[PDB]
């Protein structure tokens, strides 16, 4: 196996395939990014029509372009799986995927074999692109592409946000192991889905069409579509509502052999511009066209919105039958319905069709009891797939400040983890500076404070834009009890102490003044590293910015928060069962997670340390005299070539780091020890552990330390 | 075959192995840089007090540490190697490798045979780098720590210049084919080496010290190392004074048998630290060493300067024999010389012993020739060995401002290709206002100026920091020659009208300002695109900084220059013979060694087309119907569904765009083309072809264009 020129995707990992890939700590470079550093997106959507916008998309919708004819005149249902499927890469075990970066018109997405004929979605919009430039961007354009389309063909939808942010350069997201499409090395036992994937097979979105494994098995099927579905947040109902409302419009492509059809984008050659599938059946577009191989039209009205699907779906029997390309696909017993399904292009009519996946709908008893409903009540199905249309379109949007434009409803959503809204005034410096104060006489040691402080804010996950600090969801269910965050011992009780200053300071408020407990919690982290600091001959001060909210357990779905938990978080040296890689690929997924430069992630693992931030109050990685002191004694110990490491002798994970007398010096879990022996760590390490090195790093530290504090705070940027 | 995480190396790259890798364009990017943005490596060496530096390193070099004691009390050997290994990767096809950027500290290079117990060297000098923090580059430091041992060692070297600016993420290059270490896939006719490359075997310096594929013939090895030598910049009295001086200190390291030997730093556990090459064989270390398997000391003064290498060299006959570790040597005939040569640790003395590689210096006509006159004028050797080490550690520095400290030697060296002193009062803004006037009433065209100036500027590249508009070379051998500049015609006439004005200006300007022909060529393509972004609605001033001044032809080597001729140039469309990959991957090649980014490179074909900047103003990629305007029409049409491209039927690499009549509107090449095909480059396109996008067009062309003029001008910087 050749070694190719690094411009060919050569590199240091040809020679090492298994080592630690740094470059997840600086996806989407700034080098890479054509707007200036000034570029705010915000500030641009601000400024658009949204009716002439949508005006526009609605003239794309129903203007045919030659290269890719528009089924029955309006692109609408096209673009209604456009958005759907980007969306629907979303998982809940890393909430990566989703709508959020536009990443569908990157690699790999652009080129799945499920995102087949969106190359040509996608290029219909690029006149409306054109007409709005900065002020509209592609992740926004791709999904409000779909909402409009929805509205245009009858649907009243819920609503929608804008504010996705473009970028540049593909995110880089574990798909599955397997090096074929399609295939499958996912599965366990009986349908156990390897975790943190939420589809059946490699580059689909949820299952496959024609039942698992292709087995048309409408029961079978039902059980994969439950379980991708609810990995990408969707319940039941739902589940069943997306579908219905999904396949009331558009059509399945598959007028002919699949091997007529060329290769897909990214391996296609360069006079294509981009698109793919090339097709040499027929004209091998229109009335042509290929795409999933299966041919289904659903309803009898495919560009209007009404009940067509559930009454054809409970008003024929079905039977199992093949497409022109030889996949299964169902259709009406008894040639009931001859041609009462409209041709794309004016030939006859045809009989009713459904996939394999359609009648798991009606096999399912879960599944059967609530459509059968919405068969005698399409209100409630319009009503059920509205909210939840909303919410596929939505869910990594993270805090609701986030959603900009017109287009917004107020209403509180209790999947996007609500906050209340900020009632009373804030806490200002003279108040700020007076509660650090109490909090270091509170009784809590740094330990404690910086301790529970991380704990807040190191829940946030910027894949989805959940978790964080604001909420003051730490002494609720189930951010309480979660073996990290070691309920056990002193959470309870820096918990317990923490509310009584939030009393001491409300009840003898001053006037209109108010903390939230949510505050508290970043303060107090914040007052201990100014103690840790002064301890250490550094006066210094500690940034806090005021606004979080409390919240009940009444706003805290605490099955959503289950995916939120560690499985592993080096900063505070934990690593619980479980988990897909070596300690020290959990500790850079968790960076990455937490938005972290590898510097930043550098100055952090260290400071913790000598803080006491760890889990149990372990010893590893401590490499310090001093107890809570803000030193960089971490990085100058672990270049210290006096010491002599070698692993526990009982199979810890643990190392032994020995002197000269062979004494026992110092412990280390391998997280600690990544950055002694791998050579880019070792570099910033080398940094933060000369000589001139300290006020630089404490610097350095609070600016990190902030950042996570802040990470949540999108109400206040 | 099996996909992985992204943190375990996982990405695109698995689906499309050869897929352009625009990651080429932001190598080293800001967000991994620890320092802050404000950082200045030249103004912290400037300050660094070097008297004291040497005393550190003077004191490290003769303190030995228990994990790698150092042979006869003394490092200095040991860090000569170190230094020499540093800018030893150095070749001059693509200027890339050497001692510039520090590279020896991170992957492969650390862990490149060749570069065996450097692990320990470079861990020996924390202790120096570590006390001088961010005032020492570890680039620095390696190169120093070299040269110092010299001095320490009894060798007055000629200078030293600081300087070398540290990075933090490995410089990607490309090293050979070989999925091997130590593999040969690189030769073809009779021994021809692969270019770019400069090593007969990957993961070598330079050629085998056992003779070719280990065949110990040093007649044979002589023509490897005159080749690669010559690659690497080195003449034959270089290449002898550089091995004679070389091995005129320390020892080779081999007691034991090889496979004794554990893996390479960056396969090696985490406990060893970034140490690698565990060795079990007795201690592992010290008289135990194995380095290269072979055991040659070469002087009986391993620690001290004179003629002991050449003296033995031809004071005795040498035979061949086998290391301790059976690796070829050569060693004294009849047991002559037996004791006469001090053993490492105490020792019972040895007999005298040579490389392969060393027999070649007296074997080979040219060599021995060479050899011979400072066996007989010894004196001779110490000038050489001067000179080339000199050239050897600085070869990759670029323009000699960059040379900071207190050792830098005042001499001109014709291999730097100097630059003269600036003599006169450069041209402030009136006179840069009067002569971008006095240009564009010349004659030339828009297409001429532009053509000419890009063809002075992008000869830069950034991998030695060798070429560039300073010195006005374009009108001079070779460059005036070069067929991408396509002298038959425009080019003669530009400089002849440049040198007019150059010499009406001069001859009557106000006091002593006076004017280079090298800032008259980088002014007149400033002065083009003023005047065709006014003929397009905008009234940019493009910036311009005077202090160009001009080499003449004796200070400017015509063979040395020969590696800087652009057989590719994508914004240029000029596509030679003999790339290595396809003509997108040589654009991006071309644009690194610019240090472009992606959207700098984006921004500036655009430009350079509708500019008429194409070599022999082909029409390929020219999407525009303006002549001499700054549009962003390349993009807008780039973009156009209604074209439809198709390989021309001619196979000649270029495409045919047709319109709806069925008519050929446009041409383009793989390098235009590439804009519309590849998705990362057609989102940067798609930001450029907006209607809003026209101001923000020009803008960032112009800055970009005023990057590619200021490359090499470090003079102000
Ligand atoms: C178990 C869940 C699902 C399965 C198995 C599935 C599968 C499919 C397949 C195989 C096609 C054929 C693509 C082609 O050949 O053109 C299709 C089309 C379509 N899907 Fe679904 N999908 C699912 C869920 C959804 C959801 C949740 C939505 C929207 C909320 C949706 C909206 C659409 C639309 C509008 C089309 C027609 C596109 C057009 O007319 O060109 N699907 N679906
Ligand atoms: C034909 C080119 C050369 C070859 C084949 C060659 C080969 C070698 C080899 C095999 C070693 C022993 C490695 C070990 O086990 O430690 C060695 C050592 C050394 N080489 Fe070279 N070398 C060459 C040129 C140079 C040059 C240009 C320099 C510096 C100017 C140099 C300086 C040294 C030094 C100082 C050592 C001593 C290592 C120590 O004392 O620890 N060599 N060389
Ligand atoms: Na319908």
């Amino acid at each position: 196996g050749h070694m190719k020129y690094p411009v060919e995707g050569g590199g240091n990992q040809d020679w090492w395939p298994n080592r630690l890939n740094l470059k997840v700590l600086h996806q989407n470079p700034a080098v890479a990014d054509p707007m200036g550093a000034a570029f705010d997106y915000a500030a641009e959507v601000a400024t658009i029509d949204v009716d002439a916008l949508t005006r526009d998309i609605e003239e794309v919708m129903t203007t045919s372009q030659p290269w890719w004819p528009a089924d029955y005149g309006h692109y609408g249902p096209l673009f209604i799986r456009m958005a759907w499927h980007a969306a629907g890469t979303y998982r809940i075990h890393d909430g990566r995927g989703g709508a959020g970066g536009g990443m569908q018109r990157f690699a790999p997405l652009n080129s799945w074999p499920d995102n087949a004929s969106l190359d040509k979605a996608r290029r219909l919009l690029w006149p409306v692109k054109k007409k709005y430039g900065k002020k509209l961007s592609w992740a926004d354009l791709i999904v409000f592409a779909g909402n409009c389309a929805l509205e245009s063909m009858g649907f009243k939808t819920f609503g929608f946000g804008f504010g996705r942010v473009d970028q540049w350069e593909p995110d880089e997201v574990y798909w599955g192991k397997e090096a074929t499409w399609l295939g499958d090395e996912r599965y366990s036992g009986k349908r156990d889905l390897e975790n943190p994937l939420a589809a059946v097979q490699m580059g689909l979105i949820y299952v496959n069409p024609e039942g698992p494994n292709g087995n048309p098995d409408p029961m079978a099927a039902a059980v994969d579509i439950r379980e991708t579905f609810r990995r990408m947040a969707m319940n039941d109902v739902e589940t069943a509502a997306l579908i219905v409302g999904g396949h009331t419009f558009g059509k399945t492509h598959g007028a002919g052999p699949a091997d007529l059809v060329g290769p897909e984008p990214e391996a296609a050659p360069l006079e294509q511009m981009g698109l793919g599938w090339k097709s040499s059946y027929g004209t091998g577009t229109g009335k042509d066209a290929i795409t999933s191989g299966i041919e289904v039209v659903w309803t009898n009205t495919p560009t209007k919105w009404d009940n067509s699907f559930l009454e054809i779906l409970y008003g024929y029997e079905w039977e199992l039958t093949k497409s022109p390309a030889g996949a299964w696909q169902y259709t009406a017993k008894d040639g009931a319905g001859a041609g009462t399904i409209p041709d794309p292009f004016g030939g006859p009519g045809r009989s009713p069709t459904m996939l394999a996946t359609d009648l798991s709908l009606r096999v399912d008893p879960i599944y059967e009891r609530i459509t059968r409903r919405w068969l005698e009540h399409p209100e409630e199905l319009a009503d059920e797939f509205a909210k939840a249309w909303y919410k596929l379109i939505h869910r990594d949007m993270g805090p609701v400040a986030r959603y900009l434009g017109p287009l917004v409803p107020k209403q509180t959503l209790l999947w996007q983890d609500p906050v209340p809204a900020v009632s009373h005034d804030l806490v200002g410096e003279a108040e700020i500076a007076s509660l650090k104060s109490q909090i270091r006489a509170s009784g809590l040691t740094v330990s404690q404070l910086v301790s529970t402080a991380w704990a807040a804010a190191s829940s946030f996950r910027g894949s989805d834009k959940r978790g964080g600090a604001n909420g003051g969801r730490i002494r609720l269910q189930p951010q309480v009890g979660w073996e990290v965050n070691d309920p056990d011992g002193d959470l309870r009780k820096v918990i317990r102490t923490l509310e009584e200053i939030q009393e001491s300071f409300n009840s003898a408020a001053p006037g209109n003044i108010k903390v939230s407990f949510a505050d508290l919690v970043v303060l107090g982290g914040c007052a201990a590293i100014e103690k840790a600091a002064k301890a250490a001959g550094h006066n210094i001060t500690v940034p806090f910015t005021p606004g979080r909210t409390d919240a009940s357990q009444e706003q805290t779905d605490v099955e959503s928060f289950a995916v939120l938990e560690p499985k592993a978080d080096g900063f505070r040296n934990y690593l619980g069962k479980g988990n897909p890689l070596p300690a020290e690929y959990m500790l850079l997924d968790k960076a990455n997670l937490l938005t972290l430069s590898a510097p930043e992630m550098t100055v952090l693992v260290g400071g913790l340390r000598v803080l006491g931030a760890n889990y149990k109050r372990l010893p590893l990685g401590v490499f310090t005299e001093a107890s809570e002191s803000l030193t960089n004694d971490f990085f100058v110990n672990l270049l210290d070539m006096g010491i002599t490491w070698e692993p526990s002798p009982a199979d810890d994970g643990t190392y032994q780091g020995k002197d000269g007398s062979g004494k026992v010096k110092w412990t280390g879990s391998r997280v600690d020890l990544v950055f002694g022996s791998n050579s880019e760590l070792r570099a910033l390490v080398e940094v933060y552990g000369a000589d001139d090195a300290q006020p630089k790093f404490v610097q350095d530290f609070v600016a990190a330390w902030d950042k996570v504090m802040n990470l949540d705070r999108f109400d206040v940027r």
